[PDB]
């Protein structure tokens, strides 16, 4: 196995998958390694066992159908590694936890939105459509470049959102398109 965390890049109390070579911190994995479980599979593991067990799941879908759908466990699962996959970029840093808005010449979102949030809101079962996870989390990234208008610290919010959107497209196999 990996010497170090997938999510986070650094050493520390990890634990291992027992089906490929990855390993996680405890709160790096989402959910959160499990108690017990040996074997263990990781996240990585458990979608590329739904792909395998359904190999017409990766033909492409409309995003508004994708949307529609009710968060039952495979979706629940999907979300989650979406969710994951956009924690592993070290630029998450800047959106995990809950901003604050105090900058001349600006006014702080309506409804502030973070990482941290998001999958609290997920390890609850607050969603019932993937609709909900994926409005929450565009919310982030819009709340930031609406914030930040003209300084370039708004590219982070840009760079963030792509890391998203094509692990979305990539997760949920939304057909390609020019
Ligand atoms: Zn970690
Ligand atoms: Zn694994
Ligand atoms: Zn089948």
């Amino acid at each position: 196995n990996s010497n170090i965390c997938e999510v986070c890049n650094k050493w520390g109390r990890l634990f291992c998958c027992d089906t490929c070579p990855r390993s996680f911190h405890e709160h790096c994995h989402i959910p959160s390694v499990e108690a017990n479980k040996n074997p263990w599979s990781c996240i990585f593991c458990r979608i590329k066992t739904i792909q395998e067990r359904c190999p017409e799941s990766q033909s492409g879908h409309q995003e508004s159908e994708v949307l529609m759908r009710q968060m039952l466990p495979e979706e629940q699962l999907k979300c989650e590694f979406l969710l994951l996959k956009v924690y592993c970029d070290s630029k998450s840093c800047f959106f995990a936890s809950e901003p604050y808005y105090n900058r001349e010449g600006s006014q702080g979102p309506q409804k502030p939105m973070w990482l941290n949030k998001v999958k609290t809101s997920l390890n609850e079962q607050m969603y019932t459509r993937v609709e909900g996870f994926v409005q929450d989390m565009r919310l982030i990234f819009h709340n930031h470049k609406e914030f930040y208008r003209e300084d370039k610290f708004t590219r982070l919010g840009i760079q963030v959102q792509d890391i998203f959107e094509k692990n979305f497209r990539n997760i949920f196999a939304i057909q390609e398109t020019s």
